[PDB]
């Protein structure tokens, strides 16, 4: 996938560099210290240089004894991009694409993407050089083991050093493998030994609303762009979901509830995109009819309610196109063609920088990926912190708060009836359909949506203040490696370097 | 050929010749193919590092600018911990270069029964373009990256100082990891080695390596069996020797074969060359050198044009720089023994013409292993946490004292009243012994009672496997059996 | 007869505190009534008698086939008044908390005889070996050492197990992988954490033949005491002295190998099935040749079948090397032996030891006697925490100071006498010769093993003339033992 | 009472042999995994042979001195039920009709009855074979500290291993009296340390309605 193009690699780095100069001078000027002009532009400069590498990356070569008894030495990388924040953070990929540039590449993204959703985590990323396809689940288990053993005596894995998460290629029973391993091994006399490690089946201490998290933050992310009037009359567009059709390029976990939670709020799904084809109809697709097709015959080509569509979904005459697929295919050659406004990046590297450029003159709004692709970041800072709280989120609050509502609509109802009197009868003052509903169902994922909702809504708040700072307009993934970089350059500035 | 291909070709060749007897030797409940697997698995294990650390840490420059640092350290394995290896200061340094200087130090570990896995570093700048208040933030730091990932610490991974590299340089290192991290460990000191004597250093390190090349050298030339193979006689009398690399290593070798009768013929350096068939006095050229930073222009010897390696001498000593005997100049070097002293010297294209010319190379594996010996003396040292022979030296000589006032009774009475008194005393060589008895003695003798055992032990390795002069497979294969053994009798965990 | 062991342990205990308390009262100076004196000894003495901690485990396993099965398994560490705790892991289906608690205490005794700074301890796994494949007993071993590791039975400073007869070198060495790998990782001395490891994983030389050094040793020290010869009508030493081993396994082995070096005649060897006779005397080399190419004894052609036990053999000596409780009340009037050398735990029960007092029959007791193999376990031990081998940096000192010893001689000589008839060359003897060439740690821990014997030796034989028990040595060492023990906890206190 | 009972330890038993047989059919359609039927069988079958007995059990002998100066040697023991949540939780009986099968039996006892309420510890309980009657105050905080003391080194007491709890024979006293000799101790270096024992009063760190908790729990 394009996880792993090196092509992506030089991408992330470009990003930085042109974030870096960006931010640079106004970082001159708003240093006030004891210094010359020319000691702090040293300073700044010096700064982002310890930013931009990677501060650690670990090489291992372990043993694993096959099924059949023979022995294979399997070749593992974790990079730690930054520890301005610690723990880590970042996911395990098990392919034979994996290398030490594109481990690098991905932790130095996880540092920046954290900052701009304000998860206090350092970047990190490892990759283990196998094709699972060809290993055992015993044998995918004894690697998984064997892994966390050597990441964890070198200080690559641990509840404040580094936690990793899963990816495309590894699942919740792998993350629950590192879990286990590191509790009864190393992490024993540890109380959060299970937080060392995220996207953990819930048997295990993992987070409700996990599988849901990045099809929440695509949504979300759409939503406080969507509802803005300012940047919407940029794009000749009304604000609110209402008269809004959109297309989903991927119809994978993201691509799935992206479509769901934008259905849900009046927008209309015109066109969905899949690896091999496309189907697509104007008058609407049914996210639960196109997912029920899905699971019972593995592709949605067929769908009975929607046409075949002869080619990508991209340029489909519609308002909002997200690539949830993790492929550069918003490229130069295809960017003039795009009908959308507005680009909804729902994973890692969907258009080129050359395709952005032309969608800048276009104006055309790219929603990026270091923001928008961060719901599951979000919510596996929330599983970090459900592991150290050693509790469920609203455990103990869930009644005391229903009881309280109850108290406020009695009070209500008693104030009424004693100014109308017992001539206007009783007045009563019950929840709704709704509300009694979110009463009853009243569990962890309630909560978990919240802080997902109330960290995106932040977030891009922040990156519409400072695209208008540096005056970037529609060039919101520029505004989000900047919010980033100072973020970043603000812990060094003020923690200083030990010696 | 580049060095880290050559120490990985070394590693082929000897597990390929130990894999067969290694499978009969093997005693256990197991098919003769589930044998093989189990031998080739454990030697697949063996070859690559096991880890590999990549580092990029910050440090502010005297003038105030900021500068970014690339290091790396390689452990080659862990079958004995902690890993041992030195750090080098160098631009030329990369992650092959550390990850073969690692292995080879495991294999060089092995054969000296030196109780450590292999371990290298490297820091990516030059020591020359910084200031001595720069050089200890950087080492400082380095360290501080280094101990945060398990790659320094006394039972973990212990470094040592290189050519670019010195005591002072170790002293920091073992300065910043017992006041930071291993603030709480007892032997937080044994950290590093190479360290300054007030920092916990042993005495007889800066000879160590130049001792082990003499006595690497002393147990084949004093073997009647070699020696009539490359048809010389025993020991050190009428033997004439020349130097490649007139640096530590280069002088006390010199000055140590000197001392036992070999003359030096050639001392060769990296701006020319000096020849005397007469002899050349290591005191007299070691005062010149010191005086004029050369040994270009020595009174007592005349100016040589081209390398030494060629000239007509018994024992040639490559003691510095890689590559320096290739296959080109291999058909022309008049020496009947190649004692290297120094890593990779001799290429094994020269090596396949060293044994076709019956000329003896005593490998690096060996005889450049007399500073990691003391190494791991200096690491007992600080475990101990007391000198060698401290609470012994007084009690040793008060035995000997009576041994003597023993033997001298035990005379007085058989030859009675007519042969007086009869002085049993301690000869001048005894007496010197016992009052200059210090530290020094014990780590010289415990290195050359390694250099001793460990000759036996090649020498033994190569009659089995019929290796002849070929002793850098037999030293590879004596290495390899004794890692393979740790791996077969502990298992693998998981 | 056939008493529990248990009961055994508990009532030797019992009979040496009561023996010991008189005197440890009037030893004791402090700001104490008399009476007070007496609660604080006979108190001391109620904390020492039980263990102080047992764990028991029933940790999962899985087998080759797939299928699971949950073990059962046991630890006791009878006392702590010196860490770590030292003991045998033993696989076998017949173990249980009793057999572990008596022999975890009788470890602590046996460790004080021998002034080996440890508590007693020991394990016991309920499985049959033989049962197992070897990838199940190292996953049983592993398994087992992470247990024992989480609560605090296992560990270089805490709890060091060693093998048994049911378990070998591999299984420490796996145990010991497993140690310093998973919780033992950041500890220097992980590999501490257990005894009878192999060479390649930090073993001793010389522990293979610790325990027959040990009974030859503890032989040796009484054997050349002509006091106690004298009692049992015998002359001192080795020379013209005949004895008999029952049992011909690794104790019974070297025990017979080092008598024979010194002189004494072995007339008879036994063995679980079948027993070996020849009044002329039995090689050991010849014997142990024979039994490792057919596996029994039986059939040696320089040797005649015996019709039943050993322990009742007309010899001087006799070993009993093997099996527990084969001495009883009914067989102990039938023993021509003057010298019982226990070389197992256990083997004469203590209505036997009243008839050999009442026989002046002198009985060397386990307590001391099998302590060979505990001495170099504690050598073994230390020598992990030295991280090097012993004599390692100083054998060629020491080489290079015999030499210059030599030539002092020789100089010194040649200077009163001058060279009127020569040169007085002083070299050394053949003997030495072979000793300066084949100096290896095995000499060290050889030397450390007899020097333990010999003092602890004459500890018990002071010991026994202190507390006027004449031949009756089991007790004296009791006595010796609990009187270290007592003082240890005397002298730090209680805490709380 | 009914849990000193051996009756009781054989009803616990009895209650986990029927659901595990009864849950056991149901346990292997369940499972979607690359296995045979009957590898599926051993594997789920295999997991409740492993929950079914205590994983361990520690036995204590340790000493205390009397008020009056004499010595007395206490029985003490603490059975880990699970460890598949950790810490393990249960209480501490003073009372001489302890034993090790009642120890066990209530441990496992505790499991069940944390996961019905979801409550992530395994089970354990401990008993000091001491009749509370015959000892002073003084005497009853000597044997507590001790007690704690010799759990703490063997990994039978500690906020994130096993956490225990009063019962009808201790009080929340005793608990406050755990919680101090760890926290001084063992636990010194421990940011959580009064988290290693509950029961104890307001003033140790202990919760507002535990008095009651019981009452309202059998109410709900
Ligand atoms: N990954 C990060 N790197 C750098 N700064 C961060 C990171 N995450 C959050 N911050 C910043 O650190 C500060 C944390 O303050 P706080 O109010 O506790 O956090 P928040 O409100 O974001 O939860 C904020 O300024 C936040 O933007
Ligand atoms: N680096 C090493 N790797 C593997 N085996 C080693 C290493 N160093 C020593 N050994 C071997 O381990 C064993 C250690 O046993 P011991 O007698 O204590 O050591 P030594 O006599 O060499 O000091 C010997 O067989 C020795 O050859
Ligand atoms: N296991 C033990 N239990 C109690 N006391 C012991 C034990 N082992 C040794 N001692 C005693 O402790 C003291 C240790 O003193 P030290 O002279 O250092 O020992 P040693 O000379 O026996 O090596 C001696 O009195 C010794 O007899
Ligand atoms: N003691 C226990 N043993 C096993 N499973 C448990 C235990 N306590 C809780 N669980 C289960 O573990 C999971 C924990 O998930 P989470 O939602 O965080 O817990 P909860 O909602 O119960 O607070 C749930 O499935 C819960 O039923
Ligand atoms: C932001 C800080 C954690 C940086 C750290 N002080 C360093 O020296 O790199
Ligand atoms: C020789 C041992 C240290 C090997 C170790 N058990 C491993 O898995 O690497
Ligand atoms: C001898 C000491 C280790 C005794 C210890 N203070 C205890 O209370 O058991
Ligand atoms: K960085
Ligand atoms: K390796
Ligand atoms: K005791
Ligand atoms: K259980």
């Amino acid at each position: 996938d394009r996880e792993d193009d090196p092509n992506f690699f030089k991408m992330v780095e470009g990003f930085f560099d042109r974030g870096a100069s960006i931010v640079e001078d106004k970082l001159v000027e708003d240093l006030k210290t004891r210094e010359t002009e020319e000691q702090k532009r040293n300073r700044v400069r010096g700064i982002l240089r310890i930013i931009k590498p990677c501060n650690h990356v670990l090489s291992l070569s372990f043993p694993i004894r096959r099924d059949d008894g023979s022995w294979e030495v399997i070749e593992g990388y974790r990079a730690q991009h930054s520890q301005h924040r610690t723990p880590c953070k970042g996911g395990i990929r098990y392919s034979t694409d994996v290398s030490v540039d594109e481990v690098k590449a991905l932790a130095s993204l996880m540092t920046y993407k954290c900052a701009v959703v304000d998860v206090p985590f350092g970047g990190a990323k490892a990759g283990v050089k196998i094709n699972p396809k060809n290993y055992t689940d015993n044998e995918l288990e004894k690697i998984t083991r064997r892994f966390t053993m050597e990441l964890a005596k070198k200080g690559f894995i641990g509840p404040g050093v580094d936690v990793p998460a899963p990816d495309m290629s590894t699942g919740e029973r792998e993350m629950s493998w590192i879990a286990d391993t590191y509790a009864s091994t190393i992490g024993h006399y540890d109380i959060n030994a299970h937080a060392c490690v995220t996207g953990k089946p819930i048997s295990q201490g993992g987070i409700h609303g996990r599988i849901s998290a990045t099809g929440r933050g695509v949504f979300h992310g759409i939503e406080n762009f969507i509802n803005e009037a300012s940047y919407m009359s940029i794009l000749g567009m009304t604000p609110g979901f209402g008269d809004k059709t959109f297309a989903v390029q991927g119809f994978g976990n993201v691509g799935l509830h992206s479509m769901r939670y934008l259905h849900r709020f009046g927008a209309k799904c015109v066109a969905v995109g899949e690896s091999d084809g496309s189907i697509w109809n104007p008058d609407g697709i049914d996210p639960k009819e196109l997912e029920d097709f899905k699971l019972q015959h593995g592709t949605i080509l067929g769908f009975p309610k929607a046409k075949i569509y002869e080619g990508s979904i991209l340029e489909v005459d519609c308002d909002i196109l997200i690539p949830a697929a993790s492929e550069k295919q918003l490229t130069k050659s295809n960017a003039p063609r795009v009908k959308a406004k507005i680009i909804a990046e729902g994973a890692n590297g969907p258009t080129t920088p050359e395709a952005d450029k032309i969608f800048l003159e276009r104006n055309i709004m790219v929603i990026p990926d270091l923001y928008l692709n961060a719901g599951g970041v979000t919510v596996s800072y929330f599983e970090w912190l459900k592991n150290l709280n050693h509790v469920s989120y609203g455990r103990l609050t869930f009644k005391y708060e229903r009881d309280s509502n109850y108290h406020l609509l009695m009070s209500v109802q008693e104030s009424l009836e004693r100014k109308f009197g017992k001539h206007g009868g009783t007045i009563p003052i019950v929840p709704t359909a709704e509300f009694q509903d979110r009463i009853s169902g009243a569990s962890e994922k309630d909560i978990v949506h919240s802080g997902l909702a109330y960290t995106m809504e932040r977030s891009a708040r922040q990156i519409m203040r400072t695209a208008m700072k540096y005056n970037l307009g529609l060039d919101l993934r520029t505004a989000a490696y900047v919010n980033a970089i100072e973020k970043v350059f603000r812990v060094y500035n003020e923690a200083g370097v030990t010696f």
